[PDB]
């Protein structure tokens, strides 16, 4: 999607949530941390976030 | 934005080194660069691991 972070709805979808050999490309990197620091699973598949990858193109 | 090397497929395959990942090429293209034992095309840095994204 060409939207932005689904969280803070300005920053760029960069923070790649990566479970197994899937990503999900949903939240920015900041707000990706916050969810996983906070102990949140995945927005997308609520699937623990085993790790975030800041993600460039 | 079309795969940098198939032109075709969507950009799927994060190349991941460390805590960044480079998003330019589909997955399959992504797996033949890491299985031939090419580098990055962004930063032509080794590619440590390839992950299939998809969005929300
Ligand atoms: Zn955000
Ligand atoms: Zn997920
Ligand atoms: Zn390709
Ligand atoms: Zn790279």
């Amino acid at each position: 999607s060409v939207e932005p972070c689904v969280i803070c709805q300005t920053r760029p979808k960069n923070g790649c949530i990566v479970h197994g050999r899937t990503g999900h490309l949903m939240a920015c990197y900041t707000c990706a941390k916050k969810l996983k620091k906070r102990n949140k699973p995945c927005p997308v598949c609520r699937e623990p976030i085993q790790m975030i990858v800041l993600t460039y193109f």
